[PDB]
């Protein structure tokens, strides 16, 4: 009855040239909404890599095969500008793609901001493993994986990754039964 | 002054239980038409061959205006039935799978799990519908008012539409 | 100082004459639009090609490498019909797709005609170029623009193309703190 242990990759794809110091608010607040979704004890894989696409497929794969991260999430590099290039890489690495998140991630966004619909934040699953693409800033990562969690605990199960425990009193996920 | 026969594939993608999924799919398209309906329905396992093999022949030999597929479209490993669609399709149509993820979306949130869609091979409408009655009529509800049209700019048969059940739209040509 | 000119590229897609006599009726209702939507001086570089995949191909790849265009649009050919492959064109010349554009003009469309969710509209970047696929008729094209051009200028900036001073009388545009 020991509730099993979650494995979470935090990518952020970042060229440190820009934010300076501050450089880890997106994976802290990534962090604390996970942490506070789920039940199990939890093991976080973080990693800054640069916004160069090979370095973000490695590292991806990494947290998938090696870490066994049932679930992935990246922050940064998800517009139509040049370097931009995470979306790219989370295509290369992933066997199939789950378009209603994307769908999802920009509707949710498109409630405050026009811009939202310049977003290719993407996601798709790896083996055992989801992968999901989130925001920059930390109130829209916040409001991005209240929208979408609720479908992330079954979508692991179906791919068959360990048994995510929500915490009811902060989030509600739904699982199919029969 | 005949109505055209539209020739209608049933793909079920998985023996103990009821295809209440294959009859759902029969009932509900047979309210939509007017026109006479010849199905063809398959039962097929999940491999992306086989159903790819088994598309092929209800567009190519069966001539079906409209092929709807039922099963195999989440993220579980051998959900292979969305591959399998644009393996055959010349043109995927992206419309569709978001308005059937949005209708869903309606009433589960896991509803963005599904990989459903749809695209066009020569003649042909193919269309990856849910697995469960209830979702599967909710789904062709939102649908169907724009596959008429669909089927006539792919030069497949007339569909007349049973206004009384749905709504016929064709706009201003 | 003054503003920079934009430059924007327009391509009809047309299987020769179907339209008769009309034969220009899009271009102009996108040259109206966007005149009215924008401060900028504007460079407009307009082009008729037949439905042939390779050269649209040719004439988006003009209009953005030569031509320099911040912004092109495509009119026509982007249905569930055979010859319309003005999308498959887009896609081949972009190297970023943007599906937040096609799923925006698709569910503005749909609140008017069921049959939207037909459309293969799709829009994507190419250098310092972003190309929108529009529809085909005046009025759709206007509603169409409406809808999608809020988001237009910051998307240029972010790619690098000029910068777009937005008319706020008759269109807001966003770009973000």
């Amino acid at each position: 009855q020991g509730m099993q242990t979650i494995h979470i990759g935090v990518l952020s794809a970042s060229d440190r040239a820009s934010k300076g110091v501050y450089e880890d608010l997106s994976g802290k607040a990534i962090q604390e909404v996970l942490s506070e979704y789920l039940l199990n004890p939890l093991e976080f894989h973080y990693e800054i890599v640069a916004d160069e696409r090979d370095l973000i497929e490695k590292s991806l794969i990494k947290m998938c095969d090696e870490y066994q991260c049932d679930l992935v999430v990246t922050t940064g590099g998800t517009g139509p500008a040049l370097r931009d290039i995470t979306p790219e890489a989370t295509k290369k690495v992933c066997q199939k793609m789950l378009p209603g998140f994307g769908e999802l991630m920009r509707m949710t966004s498109l409630k405050y901001v026009p811009t939202a619909i310049l977003s290719r934040q993407s996601a798709g699953i790896r083996n055992k493993s989801l992968i999901i693409n989130l925001p920059g800033k930390p109130k829209s990562i916040r409001e991005c994986l209240e929208a979408v969690f609720p479908a992330i605990p079954y979508c692991v199960d179906l791919i068959l990754g360990n048994y995510m425990q929500v915490n009811e009193k902060n989030i509600q996920a739904f699982r199919p039964k029969q």
